[PDB]
């Protein structure tokens, strides 16, 4: 089955259900260098 991930801009409270980072009021991927939110590191590998 597919995973739970939406696109960016989608505003929400947590990033877990988004392939980026839910910040101020939008799912933004730019959150892994200057702003703490969700480390998008290639850890979930196979």
């Amino acid at each position: 089955g597919p995973s739970f991930c939406k696109a960016d801009e989608k505003p929400c409270e947590y990033h877990a259900d988004c392939c980026n980072c839910c910040l101020s009021g939008i799912c933004a991927p730019s959150t892994n260098w200057i702003l703490p939110g969700c480390s998008t590191s290639s850890f979930x590998k196979i």
